[PDB]
C-alpha cells in the first residue's frame, strides 16, 4: 500500500531517506494486532478510528479524553489517516487526567491492567502497549514496565522531554521495554529529546500531525509522538509474523535505519525506526 501525502513521520519510517511524502507499508495494516494507549484516553467515536478505538479503563470521574494528547498518540498508532497500523485494534487506558497529569501509583495501575486485560481480548497477533509519559525516576514505575512487558506485551515508552539523559525518568529508564527517542523532519535528534544508553530507537516527534479532541487534528511535538509510531511499527510488524512481542523492540533496532541522525551525543543509539517495506 502507499499513502499519498502522508504525515512527515508515516513516510520517514518507510524510507531510507528524509524528506519523502509517500508512506509505503503492507495492506495487512496490523490487522489482528491490538495497542493499548496509556494515556489521557482516546476518543472512540472519531471518524478516523472508524470504530476500531475502544476505552477499557479509566482511573477518573469519566473515560472522556479531555486533554487530546492520548487522542493524539492513539492516532499515530492506528488512524486512518495518521496512523502507522491502520488496521489494528486501540484500546484506551486512560491514566492522566485532562491536565495529562498523572500520579505514579495510577500509571503502575494502568500498567497492571493491561498486563491482565489482554487476556479476555482477541489479538491472534499480539498486543501493543504505548505509553507517552513519565516523570523522574522511580523503581516502582520500571517494576511496572517491565511486569508489562514480561507479561508479554510490547512495551513502548517516551524517552522524555528534557534534553537529558533518560536514565533518571521512568519507565524510560527500565532496560527491558522500548525507549524512543524523538527525531525531527529533518534527522535531527529533536531539539527537546532524551538521550543515554538506555534508548533503543528514535522516531518521528517533532510536529507530528495526528487526530485529537472533537473530531479535529492538530500537530504537536515531543518524545510523546515518537512512541506511537514505534509501537504502531511494532504491531504492524507483529501482523507480518516478522517479530513477537517479547522480540519487537530488538527486531525494530536490528532493521533500523542506521546512522541517520544528527546531534546524536556519543553513547546514544543512532536508530531510526524503519518498516523495511518494499
Ligand atoms: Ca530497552
Amino acid at each position: 500500500a502507499a499513502q499519498t501525502n502522508a504525515p512527515w513521520g508515516l513516510a520517514r519510517i518507510s524510507s531510507t531517506s528524509p524528506g519523502t511524502s509517500t508512506y509505503y507499508y503492507d495492506e495487512s495494516a496490523g490487522q489482528g494486532s491490538c495497542v493499548y494507549v496509556i494515556d489521557t484516553g482516546i476518543e472512540a467515536s472519531h471518524p478516523e478510528f472508524e470504530g476500531r478505538a475502544q476505552m477499557v479503563k479509566t482511573y477518573y470521574y469519566s473515560s472522556r479524553d479531555g486533554n487530546g494528547h492520548g487522542t493524539h498518540c492513539a492516532g499515530t498508532v492506528g488512524s486512518r489517516t495518521y496512523g502507522v497500523a491502520k488496521k489494528t485494534q486501540l484500546f484506551g487506558v486512560k491514566v492522566l487526567d485532562d491536565n495529562g497529569s498523572g500520579q505514579y501509583s495510577t500509571i503502575i495501575a494502568g500498567m497492571d491492567f493491561v498486563a491482565s486485560d489482554k487476556n479476555n481480548r482477541n489479538c491472534p497477533k499480539g498486543v501493543v502497549a504505548s505509553l507517552s509519559l513519565g516523570g523522574g525516576y522511580s523503581s516502582s514505575v520500571n517494576s511496572a514496565a517491565a511486569r508489562l512487558q514480561s507479561s508479554g506485551v510490547m512495551v513502548a515508552v517516551a524517552a522524555g522531554n528534557n534534553n537529558a539523559d533518560a536514565r533518571n525518568y521512568s519507565p524510560a529508564s527500565e532496560p527491558s521495554v522500548c525507549t524512543v527517542g524523538a527525531s525531527d523532519r529533518y534527522d535531527r535528534r529533536s531539539s527537546f529529546s532524551n538521550y543515554g544508553s538506555v534508548l533503543d530507537i528514535f522516531g518521528p516527534g517533532t510536529d507530528i500531525l495526528s487526530t485529537w479532541i472533537g473530531g479535529s487534528t492538530r500537530s504537536i511535538s515531543g518524545t510523546s509522538m515518537a512512541t506511537p509510531h514505534v509501537a504502531g511499527l511494532a504491531a504492524y510488524l507483529m501482523t507480518l509474523g516478522k517479530t513477537t512481542a517479547a522480540s519487537a523492540c530488538r527486531y525494530i533496532a536490528d532493521t533500523a535505519n542506521k546512522g541517520d541522525l544528527s546531534n546524536i551525543p556519543f553513547g546514544t543509539v543512532n536508530l531510526l525506526a524503519y518498516n523495511n517495506y518494499q
